[PDB]
């Protein structure tokens, strides 16, 4: 399969996210995501096909993970925006103000901005701690998709947010939403991961 952020996965045949972004460790191919979409050696698969395992998870108190792919699947520097591709061209965090906006397979390719940092969110299986907060909308299965910069300034990957009984946020104002992802960069020093970029 062709790896793009924002694109469907499942997870041992059963729950449904988003991918992140493309990434090597060395020889390794890889996808960072959020990490309560999968357990350690639970299967990914795109397109009805076995792309690759859950390498390695921090879920709650974190939320990271990285999906090793195999050989056989192809690394790309973009994120899907509807039919068209943002580039990841670097790992740059943005500050409290700035224009970011999200992919996934739910709500698809939505933009706002960062109202906060090191925002908790307390979930079902506990307290998730520093996350960057915006106001993009976002909806249920947009977990562990791309947050990145019209500029291709890869931000995150989705964590969670404050879903309406429609199983999104966008169907309340952006002053309303809270819609929260896990920072980049501690994922990818954690797991000694370098962002595929173009």
């Amino acid at each position: 399969a062709n790896i793009v952020g924002g694109i469907e996965y499942s997870i041992n045949n059963a729950s449904l996210c988003s991918v992140g972004f493309s990434v090597t460790r060395g020889a390794t191919k890889g996808f960072v995501t959020a990490g309560h979409c999968g357990t350690v050696n639970a299967t990914a698969r795109i397109g009805g096909a076995v792309v690759g395992t859950f390498a390695a998870r921090v879920f709650p108190g974190n939320d990271r993970a990285w999906v090793s792919l195999t050989s056989a699947q192809t690394l790309l520097p973009r994120v899907a925006n509807g039919s068209s591709f943002v580039t990841v061209r670097g790992s740059t965090e943005a500050a409290v103000g700035a224009a970011v906006c999200r992919s996934g397979r739910t709500t698809g390719y939505q933009c706002g901005t960062i109202t906060a940092k090191n925002v908790t969110a307390n979930y079902a299986e506990g307290a998730v701690r520093g996350l960057t907060q915006g106001n993009a909308c976002m909806g249920r299965g947009d977990s562990g998709g791309s947050w990145i910069t019209s500029a291709g300034q890869a931000q995150g990957v989705m964590s969670g947010g404050n879903v309406q009984s429609n199983g999104n946020n966008c169907g309340i104002p952006a002053s309303q939403r809270s819609s929260l992802f896990e920072r980049l960069q501690p994922i990818l020093s954690q797991y000694g991961l370098s962002l595929v970029t173009g």
